[PDB]
């Protein structure tokens, strides 16, 4: 059951640029994973969410740290999209 997909800027991890990809959120067990918006069907990767912290911070940013401490940066399109993610997320991190 997917409980919320859409597309969000990503930020990297090295180099700091954004690009889009395609976000789906399950709940049983908690993953965002996360597609190249053009290309490959298979996912690029996915996040854990079992745990992890997000917070509201370009703009409209906010960020995911997961229990193994990994940062991930991401940029809605919108206020209002990003408070809805923010929401989703943290209801399916419990
Ligand atoms: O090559 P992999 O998939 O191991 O890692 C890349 C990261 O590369 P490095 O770890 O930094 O070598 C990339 O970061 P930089 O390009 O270095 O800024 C990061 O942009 C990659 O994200 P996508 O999967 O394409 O969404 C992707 O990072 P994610 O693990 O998916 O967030």
């Amino acid at each position: 059951v997917i409980i919320k997909q859409g597309c969000l800027l990503k930020q990297g991890h090295r180099r700091k640029n954004w690009k889009v990809r395609k976000f789906i959120l399950r709940e049983d067990p908690a993953y965002l994973h996360y597609y190249d918006p053009a290309g490959a069907e298979d996912p690029l990767g996915a996040i854990h969410l079992r745990g992890c912290v997000v917070t509201s911070v370009e703009e409209n940013l906010f960020e995911i740290i997961t229990a193994d401490e990994v940062h991930y940066f991401l940029q809605a399109a919108t206020p209002k999209e990003r408070t809805e993610w923010i929401k989703a997320i943290q209801m399916a991190s419990r």
